[PDB]
């Protein structure tokens, strides 16, 4: 089972492809989705559970849609689950079906129809704090049993999903370290007071970890500016355009597609907006042709292009 053996061994590697930093972030999971396939845990559990603590935008989603590609061959293997949606009484029924009897029984449970189909999944629930109380209690039997019974009785295999939640709980307390200069590992122990305060010990210590993600430097935004223009360097490539860019243009997009609130989120319309927006004129103008080499620079008014002309 070579195939199998060495995704495992080089999962941090294989989750790197597309996931950039948070180094120890993807060291705990691959850690822990080692220990499950070597044969260490309880076989009655999903195969990993983790909770992902510090801000939007730096790569919670990423993980969770790389983990289901390499993992479960395709980034459609992930299922999201928005706890927005199930703060009232009734968020019991849509995650697990209306009881029989009830208006929305034929169609089940959104959580439980969509590892029925799929089995072999990601699931990630997104601010897991805004969550019913209610809620939490199938999530617990879930984490517990590996499995859970939906409206029509039918039980429901979690034992081949990894569980991911999400939580800005933990942000406030990050975003001040390590600024005033806490350690690379303390991390995870100063931010587990809040987290008490939040959830009960039942749900935390049957989590396979408590990850930690970080903001971004700024030449990881750049290497995010770089995978997330992969898409427009291949369609160009169609044409035998190729594109590039200086380093004070690849900045210039990374300065304008980061905030410390939003994250990383801005960027692939920033990316729109100031480098296909005008690139797309000059194709339509005629400056831009069928194998132009392309360099792109900045300027006064936003990116510049240039067409080394018979040289
Ligand atoms: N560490 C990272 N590696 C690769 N891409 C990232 C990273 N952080 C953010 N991105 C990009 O920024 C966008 C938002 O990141 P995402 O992980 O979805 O944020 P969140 O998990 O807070 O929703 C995504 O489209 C993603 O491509």
């Amino acid at each position: 089972m070579l195939g199998e053996r060495e995704k495992l061994l080089r999962l941090e590697e294989e989750l790197h492809k597309r996931v950039v930093g948070q180094d120890e972030a993807i060291r705990a999971v691959a850690d822990a989705i080692r220990r499950a396939r070597a044969g260490l845990k309880d076989p009655n559990r999903p195969i990993g559970s983790f909770l992902f603590l510090g801000p939007t935008g730096v790569g919670k989603t990423e993980l969770a849609k790389t983990l289901a590609a390499t993992l479960f061959d395709t980034e459609e293997a992930m299922i999201r689950i928005d706890m927005t949606e199930y703060m009232e009484k009734h968020a019991v029924s849509r995650l697990i079906g209306a009881p029989p009897g009830y208006v929305g029984y034929e169609e089940g449970g959104q959580l439980t129809e969509a590892v029925r189909r799929r089995p072999y999944s990601v699931i990630l629930f997104d601010a897991i704090e805004k969550a019913h109380p209610d809620v939490f209690n199938i999530l617990l039997q879930m984490l517990d049993d590996g499995r859970l019974t939906d409206s029509h009785g039918r039980t429901v295999d979690f034992r081949n999903t990894v569980i991911i939640m999400t939580s800005n709980l933990g942000s406030p307390l990050i975003l001040e370290g390590l600024q005033k200069g806490w350690p690379y590992e303390r991390i995870r122990d100063e931010v587990f007071k809040v987290l008490q305060q939040h959830f009960r010990p039942e749900f935390l210590n049957r989590l396979d970890e408590i990850v930690v993600f970080r903001p971004l430097t700024k030449e990881q935004i750049r290497q995010i500016v770089e995978i997330q223009m992969s898409y427009l360097r291949a369609r160009l490539a169609e044409k035998r355009i190729s594109l590039e860019l200086t380093e004070a243009a690849k900045d210039f997009l990374a300065e304008r597609g980061y905030d410390p609130v939003f994250g990383a989120r801005p960027l692939r319309r920033v990316i729109q907006r100031e480098l296909e927006t005008p690139l797309a004129q000059k194709i339509l103008a005629g400056e831009v042709k069928e194998g132009d080499r392309v360099q792109v620079d900045v300027g006064p008014a936003g990116l510049v292009f240039a067409v080394p002309a018979r040289v």
